[PDB]
């Protein structure tokens, strides 16, 4: 069981900044700059890891977002959630290292190499991601935030869970009444699975928010992506269901994915644009 945090120190290993060697910049969050790097671990090994720094000056509020997302992390041990290494505290900037996904986030990879993996490889990813998904679920965890953007993928196609801390990827009864379940989860993993399938397209493009809303409240929905396979397509409505109860539970996820993944043949059954289709 996941327990809120509203203390890191009860999930996370406090690191020695000793073992610890910076590589390069990589990106920018909302606490300061990420960068990759090395950690020596207590046996040795040496790793690549992510490393994300809290910025100079920062407020005592901002300290404790950062650090809450690492008293969440470090509460997951699964192969398809970021893996917290740990915090460094004691001494500042102060961080916290996960482990290295050379990829980076899926949507931005994805959108680099549109039509060039096999369905195969996709559903992969896809089953990665759902099987983390049922892990988080299983510990009574809403991410709220599940979408490609918030999935990073390592150098052998392995896509986890990230962004512990968005109407398009929000179920219809998270939006009208801020009631988020692991079903409303459900809603976004099927947004995700669009995307994957879409090679990192935008769900809704640049549909005004109040359309979006509006749109999938009347039983539109996001189209098949080009080459869909009509297994895929199904999974993507069934997570919309409008009905929250009768989604598929993300056990239930797994298990379809891992059907296709033995059964390749059955992904060969492709579904029949910008515009919403009804139903
Ligand atoms: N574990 C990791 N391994 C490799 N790259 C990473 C890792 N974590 C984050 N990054 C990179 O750093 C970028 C920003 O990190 P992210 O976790 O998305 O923080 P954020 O605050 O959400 N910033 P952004 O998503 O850009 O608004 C990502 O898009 C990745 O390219
Ligand atoms: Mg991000």
């Amino acid at each position: 069981t996941y327990v809120d945090p509203h203390t890191v120190h009860e999930f996370a290993k406090e690191l020695d900044a000793t073992n610890i060697s910076i590589d390069k910049v990589v990106g920018a969050g909302e606490f300061g700059e990420v960068c990759s790097g090395r950690l020596k671990l207590p046996s040795k090994k040496e790793i690549s890891v992510a490393i994300k720094t809290l910025k100079v000056g920062y407020t005592e509020k901002q300290r404790r977002d950062f650090l809450g997302e690492a008293s969440i992390m470090g509460q997951f041990d699964h192969p398809n959630i970021i893996r917290l290494e740990g915090v460094v505290t004691k001494s500042k900037p102060v961080m916290i290292v996960t482990e290295y996904m050379e990829n980076g986030s899926l949507d931005s990879f994805l959108r680099k190499h549109d039509a060039q993996f096999t369905v195969i490889q996709l559903v992969g990813m896809l089953r990665g991601i759902a099987s983390g998904m049922k892990y988080l679920s299983d510990m009574g965890y809403v991410h709220r935030d599940l979408a490609a953007r918030n999935i990073l993928i390592n150098s052998n196609l392995v896509c986890k869970v990230s962004d512990f801390g968005p109407i398009r990827w929000t179920s219809p009864e998270a939006i009208a009444y801020r009631k988020f379940t692991s079903a409303s989860d459900v809603w976004s993993y099927g947004i995700v699975l669009w995307e994957v399938m879409s090679y990192g397209e935008r769900p809704y493009w640049e549909m005004s928010n109040q359309d979006v809303i509006k749109a999938v409240d009347e039983g539109y929905r996001l189209p098949p992506p080009m080459d869909c396979p009509a297994a895929l397509y199904q999974l993507m409505l069934d997570c919309w269901q409008k009905d929250r109860n009768n989604r598929p539970k993300f056990e239930q996820i797994v298990s379809i994915l891992d059907k296709l993944i033995r059964n390749p043949g059955s992904l060969k059954i492709i579904t029949s644009p910008s515009n919403l289709l009804l139903d």
